[PDB]
């Protein structure tokens, strides 16, 4: 049907691809999302590698489906050898494994290439994340008892990252416009898709619609015990009534944020008692260098009362 054909590395429904191999953007285009679909499955399979590597020079011309098909079945034709050794005495790779951070960026890359068909129609009213984002969650330190939240999910892009780094029950995105909870459910899918596709594990999810204003959420954002915002431009009617519901939140839960929701060098006093930053702790954390008004950095907040049950210990004994 002048296509092209990736054989799953776990024996799932193959990547199908119409000629001429769609560009997505400026920088994207689906001929090198192959060429890095391979070397990534040849990084989960050193034999794979080992068969291809010795044999491959990696290079094509990308304009010739004649030179596109004969990378496609070189690799399509290792894949069944590995899969027939597969038979024999040798396991296979561990099928329960999380994707590494560097596969991980690729396989989301491939959810939005293929799931956001007008790369325009956000982006409108919008204004690489992932690498951020993955910083953000070695600073969580996050613990198979979480519960995370990404408010105002867009598309879940962080959403879904989440689900795949960390390891915790059922996560949720909340995202009230149509438009990009339209794209995040066939966002859901393609992930879904893709993961089985390369044989990886992820924790439950839920791209949600929904305001996370609204009554039931206040209830929810209590239990959450990681919450992710970026609060940006966010004005102060919306401001304040999220430390509201930030309030409620249990013992050491965090917040990681663009704009701190507690000033930072904030003592506690007489007119400032009834103030969201009594219960929580503000250290700011220093941006990754490769990525983008220039100066910006960002903040986690962590749960933490003590902070006001030492006000309430001072106030009995004055030593100055
Ligand atoms: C500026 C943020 C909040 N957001 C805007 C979206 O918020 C949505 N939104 C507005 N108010 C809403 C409401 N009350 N209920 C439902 N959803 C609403 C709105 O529809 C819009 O699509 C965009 C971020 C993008 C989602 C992916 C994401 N990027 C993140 C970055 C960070 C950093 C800054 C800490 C690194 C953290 C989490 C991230 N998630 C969508």
């Amino acid at each position: 049907k002048l296509e092209l054909r990736l054989k799953s590395p776990v024996g799932a429904e193959p990547a199908v691809y119409p000629w001429p191999l769609p560009v997505y953007d400026k920088h994207h285009d689906a001929a090198h999302e192959i060429i890095e679909t391979i070397r990534w499955v040849c990084e989960e399979i050193p034999d794979l590698k080992l068969a291809m590597e010795n044999y491959v020079l990696i290079d094509y011309d990308t304009k010739s489906f004649e030179s596109m098909q004969r990378l496609c079945d070189k690799y399509n034709r290792a894949i069944d050898s590995i899969h027939q050794l597969w038979k024999g005495t040798t396991q296979p790779m561990k099928l329960n494994t999380r994707p590494s951070t560097g596969l991980l960026r690729h396989i989301l890359q491939q959810v939005y290439n293929h799931s956001v068909t007008d790369p325009e129609k956000l982006n409108n009213y919008e204004p690489t994340s992932f690498d951020l984002v993955a910083q953000m969650i070695d600073e969580i330190k996050m613990t198979d008892d979480d519960l995370f939240v990404d408010l105002g999910s867009g598309v879940g892009q962080v959403v879904l990252q989440v689900a795949a780094a960390t390891n915790c029950k059922h996560h949720y995105g909340v995202e009230k416009a149509d438009i990009p909870a339209k794209y995040a459910e066939t966002m859901d899918r393609e992930f879904r898709k893709w993961m089985k596709w390369y044989g990886k594990k992820h924790a439950e999810y839920t791209l949600e619609r929904g305001d996370f204003l609204s009554e039931e959420w206040r209830e929810r954002i209590a239990n959450t015990s990681v919450i992710f915002v970026n609060n940006f431009a966010f004005g102060p009617e919306v401001d304040h009534q999220l430390k509201e519901r930030f309030a409620n939140m249990k013992e050491g839960g965090r917040i990681v944020s663009s704009k701190p929701f507690a000033p930072l060098n904030f003592r506690i006093n007489s007119r400032n008692l009834s103030d969201i930053g009594t219960i929580m702790r503000v250290v700011e954390l220093s941006p990754l260098k490769g990525s983008v008004g220039k100066p910006v950095s960002y903040y986690l907040h962590t749960i933490d009362r003590t902070i006001l049950e030492n006000y309430f210990s001072s106030l009995k004994n004055p030593k100055l």
